[PDB]
């Protein structure tokens, strides 16, 4: 029971933004927006592509220039900017909330209490270590004094999936600005609007124009000139593991931009005997059915004990069922769509290749709804490793849970795979929990618990999963170029 | 593989090492060292006091000296002799095990395997860190370039006890040279010997002269005048509470000198229901009567839960009854003497008041033999929280043993001490782990285990068991001066 | 040209502040406070003995407790607590600007301008590390498993001077409450009220009671109790060398609680002949003329090449005599009084010794004024090492030109001083500036500039000038305790 | 005059290294190495393509295995291999330092005294991080303990130029194997020879077999099955930007391997007026004559200010004509050859531009002897940037001097090129030292000095010139992947 926006919604940025200014696009064509659950049109946006973008990185360029206010401004003020930027967003936090909720097909309450405090909670964080990114001074041999810069890298072209909008949007301007980077934003082409309405929130804050830039446009053609242009000294995506592949590529054959990934997973889970299994079957539901399964740390496959498989699996049958789907700003709605037709269409080809297969539907198991991109919460069980539902990503409310025997075995099975990017340990032996965490090749280990995520904690994946962190103090790492000054002297003291 | 002296040893380093040369006592007096086991006299050391200490001082500063070859001589260099000492030790390793045993009185078995080794493995962490003790440069407000430099010190007086000789002094001058600074040592009365041969070696592993210096005396004559002396930067002190406050409070009087206390506790073990016993009973038995009992890191205190503290009292007493109390030089006595006369005299007196007070003794509690100074392996138990054996540091071969209920109890009474330095802690369920670890006002926790200290980990104590840590990253932070320098510039740029 | 207070003021919070709530004193006597310029009364406070410290003490130890709000309460909580008060001092900028001033004889100006921007610039860097306190994993030797906790001491008294009391309250408060410690703080005899009113917005802002304790008293009294108590943890102190002997001495022989001592200085300065000499002049002169010169880092000795001293004098001189003497609310005063009568008589009694032992007096030179305690911009010049005025710590404005011809010479001079608070260099060469930067025993050296501190830069002292750093990174290592966790495990593995 | 080996050179290992053992090629065949000074053949080394990867790969990743020697062994003991192996290099210094120039054209006093010491102390500094890689734990909000655990990363193909081969592979093995992770190296296909002598040395040492694979070939067959490899983690590359570029896009086709490149530059130096031109002179000859001036940091451009232009032009010529071209092994040769063919034509093509485009040869500018590749050192002047010998990398003995006025200008057209590897700034002024040197876009700024790189300081480049920093504390960051462990608790305390 939250409160609700008083006042009905009215979209008002839909344009592109450079230098704090609203740009049409150069071609003058504009791309719709809908509503997933309604699959009504909400408005078109500006479609941005190359020559938008090209205007973008030359602003972000000229921000970034030597003695141009961004540069020349205290670290301790960059925060301030970021700051004030999370202080917008509380203020508009109704506005956002409900944007996100009918944009993304977002529940209405996660969107207010999780992805709004989450974009505060990190804008607050990345301002903390604006003016505390320290570089060092080295003993070097020789009569030498070296130290170190942690400068920015320049331009940033930054591309955002459209799960989590904008949370997603703030884990790439929040540490990028922090450390006094300039920013070419593009948005997803079914999500642009609430990264729009944040654009105003930054020159309203008072960033120096060309700082944020915001693109919106189609991935094929506004994300791929990203990737291959020739003044973008980085570029941060994520995304499908298909696209990561020709960002990285793209980034070779351009300027050798420097390439930071969050690319899906197939995150497994591990149940031993000694679990809370109620604890171990609730964070193991949320895990792979949060935001109906469209998590790139989504808990996927599920290996149970033996002696607790089928009790774990009678629970999770139970907690599934227990689900309305509708319209997330209606109250009551406890799941909401898929994000378009494409998801939708690719989450129940997968369910079919589950019962074709031959896996056991627990429950579920097909599409919900006349209008609406909706499907049903579907649990299998009996799943074996060498599925298509227990290897390629689903993106979607599946959950695959199977058994193990042998502790040594299921850890070969979860590792035994091209993604990385989480896991989750439920157990209440130390031992167990500390030895089983440093075996898996996961990004980030769970230990009873899963999906916690914070602005402290660094973020990423092994393997295909990922090319480096995003939050925490080594997240930071990754938007900085580390200059070294070295300076004869006459005589070197201790 | 226990090899053992072929020759029979022969003591040569008897004197006051200051510019790595050998200097006689300046008042001309000598004192004994004898070998606790057979009570023997081994050799007279030079006795040294204030003056010999201004001696070392004004050796040590002038080695500290800007342009001196230990300021500018590079800080890989540094490492490098400190690795070519660890080296050097090695090489004597049987000299120093069998002068360590003899003095000491310590197991020749753990003198090699346990402090020759921890010597080796010290001095060589230590060198690591020479040349990467590195300072920072601060994004600071205004048109200014700032930048600090982690200095070392200088002149540090640095006092090590009886119980472990060697490693304690490898434990102070290993920091303190690597981060540059120059050593005034004071080796405890009782144990010059060890100390004085590793003078040697510092001369023949080529420090530069000063740099290094040991002055053997009395504690309140040539401690007194380390503690109080107006050219010393630092002391480093290592022994009772009783006297740390007297260092404190010298270094008040004198020049503010800086200090670091590593003083006795009164170390609790919590030994919950779920727990292997048998590791528990071992862990928690070896923390208490290893060397003689006569650790700072002393499991004196140990809390039980009701359904297993029969049991833990039964096993704790057959384990404390097969030891064997003898010459430590014999590979096959398991028990050694007390250093001193005084030590063993204060043991049997706490032993008395654990009866006189009305703790059950299980085993043990009374002396042995007619040679030495041997206590017999004492067990307490139905040990109460208002009795001299559960407050007092015994230092010596006496285990207590205690029992609990309730979890939020016991910990209020393991954290009810003025003493503070480690603590136990044996449970398989994580949650409790980490809980109580957190709960417990302890320098240094361990999880089923105990007695665990290396030299990558920082190890020091809370209240009133230390002022400072030794080890690891956060252990040389102690032995360095922070230097601030802030240039005036034209433009800052980030 | 600033904005001043539009109505007139009048104090309200004149109280002992523990549990967020407004005590009497225990004795029940009062103390008064003076406004220095008119020698008026302006109120009287609460006079704070033992009994009060004791109350103080109790309730931080309370809300030390685990389990307390303050102890759960996420890290990120804590910043957030630390930005809100910044926010309220910032609305109540006018009214503490204007109480500074009166009851500190602060310029308003600097008063508006520095202080309380300094106070506001603290607060939110600290408020950025609160949650950015990170521990370490330690890659121990054995199958183990080793992490460290920056866990808050705990108790942290805090005494503060009568120069710059609201900073000065800001650089204790600011880093200790960041790292989540309780603060018995007792503000100085002369200046409590500006820490009352802050007391008044630390209750606003929503800390918990009993973690900000305010106990405002006169030193031997309040002080010694803070010093000597037996449950404070640490102490922190900012004042003259003779009480901070007196303070490590307490500590000693109480329950040895750590100690970070902020010292005076004989701050040197050395201006070489390539130097900006209107730039050196210029910040030699508010080095030591700031504040009516009582700053910790106060330009006391001024060393100055022969080709370039003459000059340099003379528009030194110039310079100084451009001061109007009068009350600090007074709009057009360029120079303020000194606190009390005995700073005044302890200045004139240094400048008497500068006549009397046979330096040039150039200017200055004498008191001024019927009312107030104000002392006229003195400049003595041909200064010799072994002269009162260039040995003695003066805290009030006068300025010793002093010179020099070798530079080895001069920066043994500089460093022959049992202080080492600060220094200065005035060189356009590197090598210069580097070389003698780090042969300088200076906290903190400033190059082509002087008194340039900020919150990102550690400022303590060499020798005796202090016991610790106080800013950015390295400041708040002093307000942690490091707990190290070891783990027991089956196997390890990188 | 320096010590020669005293026997004659006998080659010996020439096979491929996999599991410490020497396997031959699969396909049989073997290619030849040649001395670049008389032309001849040396020996005939196995050609390695996919097949030997394959098999070297797979003994890397079963090194690698959980529980396997390399993984279980302690962090400590890693660096005593490291230790041992840097002796092992010392011991056979001249055997290297004579094969070293044999094989790479190299003069024999700099390969004994820059090449073999720079081996052995970055080994040795590599030693000391082995067990000081610590993560962290994160004050994360909600009743959660989180901890990071900076492991290995698995399986790390490195390919080596031949320009300092030896250094360059230390560069490689000394942080990969510091951090635990297994290497499987390719060197030059011109200069194996080295790297499969220390082969030798790193069984000799006691490395588990595995960890170390050394595959000697050609480049597109052996480094294209590296790049492009399946079970290949990370990919760190050396060489020319040209095929960086194929590295990255490989990695993005096969299974998003981590990257680090280390390329080429055009590193400019900017002489100030206010310069020691002799100082000046003296750097930027030696920066662009090093080894044949086959350095990545090799100063290209050098601008210079009118008014001393002529004046530098004039000294840097008559210090290019002393120079003694001839086999490097003879004594009073100061200048060697080129390594091949393919860089002599490409040199010699290079100064024909110079002429055609007319910039004016100052000496040398043509070929010299019959036998080997030897390149007279040629001097250009009036150099105008939109020419090719001031754009193009060149890797040979050829000097371009360039002639600025404006400060800014030159800044600006220093920064005007793709590659930013490094830079020299040469100036007494400080404010000028460190404003260049934060403008200029470059990885390593040498300030009255070039060419300094040493084991602490981090080296890479800006832009095109690199992907990532290979030395110091953040060298070691890429060769670790960085896990986040976080548990769920009930109750949390600071
Ligand atoms: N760095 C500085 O601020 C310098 C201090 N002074 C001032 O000169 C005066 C000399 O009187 P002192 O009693 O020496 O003051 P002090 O030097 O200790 O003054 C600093 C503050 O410490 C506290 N304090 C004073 N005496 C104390 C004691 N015995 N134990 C614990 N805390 C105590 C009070 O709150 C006082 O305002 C003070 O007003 C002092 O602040 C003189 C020279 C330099």
């Amino acid at each position: 029971d939250l409160p609700v926006l008083l006042t009905d919604l009215k979209i008002q940025y839909t344009k592109i933004f450079i230098n704090n200014e609203w740009h049409d696009s150069v071609s003058g064509k504009k791309f719709p927006v809908f509503n997933p659950a309604t699959e009504e049109e909400l408005c078109q946006v500006e479609e941005g592509d190359k020559e938008d973008v090209d205007k973008a990185v030359k602003a972000a360029r000229q921000a970034f220039q030597i003695g141009s206010p961004w540069r020349t401004m205290d670290a301790s003020e960059r925060g301030r900017l970021l700051y004030k930027l999370a202080d917008l967003i509380e203020r508009d936090r109704l506005l956002l909330a409900t944007m996100e909720s009918m944009n993304g097909g977002k529940l209405y309450s996660n969107a207010y209490l999780s992805d709004l405090a989450g974009c505060i909670k990190t804008l607050r964080y990345c301002a903390g270590w604006a003016d505390k990114i320290q570089g060092r001074t080295i003993p070097i041999d020789g009569n030498f004094f070296t130290y170190t810069r942690h400068e920015p890298i320049g331009v940033c072209g930054q591309i955002i999936p459209w799960n989590f909008p904008l949370v997603m949007l703030i884990w790439k301007i929040g540490p990028a600005l922090s450390c006094g980077n300039t920013v070419v934003v593009k948005p997803a082409e079914q999500t642009p609007l609430t990264a729009l309405h944040v654009a105003s929130l930054i020159k309203e804050a008072g960033f120096p124009p060309g700082v944020v830039n915001i693109v919106p446009g189609y991935g094929p053609t506004a994300g791929a000139a990203i990737s291959s242009h020739m003044d973008i000294d980085k570029v941060a995506f994520t995304g499908s593991t298909e696209v990561g592949k020709l960002i990285k590529e793209a980034a070779g054959k351009s300027n050798l931009k420097r390439v930071t990934l969050e690319l899906g997973g197939k995150s497994p889970c591990i149940v031993l005997a000694d679990a809370d299994l109620d604890n171990a079957v609730e964070f193991a539901h949320h895990g792979v059915f949060y935001h109906q399964g469209q998590c790139c740390i989504a808990a996927s496959r599920i290996f149970v004990e033996e002696s607790i498989y089928d009790e774990f699996v009678r629970r999770s049958v139970e907690r599934a069922k227990k689900y309305i789907l509708g319209n997330p700003l209606t109250p009551g709605v406890t799941q909401g769509p898929q994000i378009d037709k494409e998801q939708y269409d690719k989450i129940l080809d997968l369910i079919e290749s589950g019962k074709k297969e031959g896996a056991k539907l627990e429950c579920g198991g097909g599409p919900w709804g006349n209008k609406g991109y909706f499907v049903q919460p579907t649990v299998f069980s009996n799943v074996t490793d060498e599925m298509r539902i227990a290897k390629e990503e689903i993106f979607g409310p599946v959950q695959q849970i199977m058994k193990f025997k042998s502790l040594d075995d299921v850890i070969k099975r979860a590792n035994n795979t091209f993604y990385g990017l989480s896991a989750g340990v439920f157990t209440k032996d130390i031992d167990k929990a500390i030895t089983i965490s440093s075996a898996l090749q996961a990004g980030t280990v769970w230990v009873n618990c899963y999906g916690v995520v914070s602005a402290q904690c660094p973020f990423g994946g092994f393997k295909m999963s990922g090319n480096g962190r995003e939050l925490g103090e080594y997240g930071f790492h990754e938007y900085t170029e580390v200059k070294t000054v070295t300076v004869k002297i006459s005589q070197k003291n201790s």
